[PDB]
């Protein structure tokens, strides 16, 4: 129940890198899965093993401490307008927030997938009321946890199926999420317990690395307690791209890619005194493990000169023709990829020490 009353930027300090459980509790099978029959089926429903505790002990082994759990409400919500969420589904998160919480890591827990907060003027209206009432019991469950567990509002809002989507917003879809942050960080700070000196994490629009998201992005100037979320696969066409121009190569350009929104990060944020964390990010597996360890401890060289912890974004996934961003097989326990593991421990200035990592082949 006891909560450090420290400021976000002395929190920070603390990190050192993380991981997301993604493609998990953020997994949405509405379209085929009974959520009334199956009330926590979703969580394994996108290929997933169910978690366990000892996929995080695995990774703190590794020095991680930071673990974002990634939440898709949407299925999970009762009826308008008092939006009830599924008492099962609760306490299974609130088991899966346990695990790292338990083991002394830090916590983010976020609104995911949600079909209700697309950042669309027509609705925002009932979308800050669905907002507000999901908050409300998501703080209330949580109010005697201390500063390690930390709430994150929404992941990446935006308005989805426009060719805004993923180029940064427009001038509604800033003032939408701006006014939707905000309807969520008075929403805590209102709740009792710990919520008042408990942690919270805003995005941009799309939680870009742009500078139109960067722009016009609202922040709190008088709340020593709010982190900026940024997501940036950068570069692009090495990281994230999974079709056309996809290169395995990190090339010259693609430092420069990545150095130049880098920067961006630090005169948004770090020159002018934001608390800010990489919530996502990572390299697509395209059979390049050394490319990948060479660009990751590069990557978080120069972030842990400003400051910043990033957070791996793992979805499980290996092989196929989907998003390839697994880095731990949960249900052997095994770092997939240990050198890229190693790569952010000796980024980050922490001593090389890869363990459960799997085997050589040859």
């Amino acid at each position: 129940n006891a909560i450090r009353d420290i400021s976000s930027i002395e929190l920070i300090k603390e990190m050192r890198f993380g991981w997301n459980l993604g493609n998990t509790l953020d997994a949405e099978c509405t379209s085929w899965m009974d959520y009334e029959k199956n009330p926590i089926g979703s969580e394994t429903c996108w290929g997933n093993v169910k978690t366990n505790e000892d996929i995080f002990k695995t990774l703190m082994d590794n020095q991680f401490n930071v673990f974002r759990i990634p939440t898709t409400w949407t299925g999970h919500i009762g009826e308008a307008p008092e939006y009830k969420i599924n008492e099962q589904w609760m306490k299974r998160v609130h088991e899966i927030v346990d695990y790292p919480y338990k083991n002394g890591a830090f916590v983010i827990l976020n609104i995911h997938h949600e079909t209700w907060n697309h950042a669309f003027a027509e609705t925002v209206d009932e979308a800050k009321v669905e907002l507000a009432q999901v908050w409300k019991q998501i703080a209330e469950e949580f109010k005697g946890y201390g500063e390690r567990l930390i709430f994150e509002g929404q992941n990446e809002p935006r308005k989805n199926g426009t060719p805004v989507e993923w180029n940064g917003g427009d001038k509604e879809g800033w003032d939408v999420v701006n006014a939707m942050n905000a309807v969520f960080l008075e929403t805590v700070r209102s709740s009792g317990g710990n919520n008042a000196k408990r942690h919270l994490m805003i995005p941009p629009y799309a939680a870009a690395c742009n500078e139109n998201s960067f722009k016009n992005f609202d922040f709190p100037e008088d709340d020593d307690k709010v982190i900026a979320s940024v997501h940036a696969y950068s570069p692009y066409n090495f990281a994230l791209n999974n079709g056309e121009g996809a290169v395995d190569k990190f090339d010259a350009s693609g430092k420069n890619e990545l150095d130049w929104n880098i920067n961006l990060m630090k005169k948004r944020f770090v020159d002018q005194g934001i608390p800010m964390i990489l919530g996502e990010y990572g390299a697509m597996n395209r059979d390049n493990e050394e490319e990948r360890a060479a660009w990751a401890e590069y990557y978080m060289e120069k972030i842990t000169a400003l400051g910043v912890p990033q957070v791996w974004w793992d979805n499980g996934v290996f092989e196929g023709e989907g998003e390839r961003f697994g880095l731990i097989d949960r249900k052997n326990l095994k770092i997939v990829y240990p050198s890229i593991v190693a790569a952010l421990q000796k980024g980050r200035g922490l001593e090389v020490n890869v363990l459960h990592a799997i085997e050589t082949e040859p």
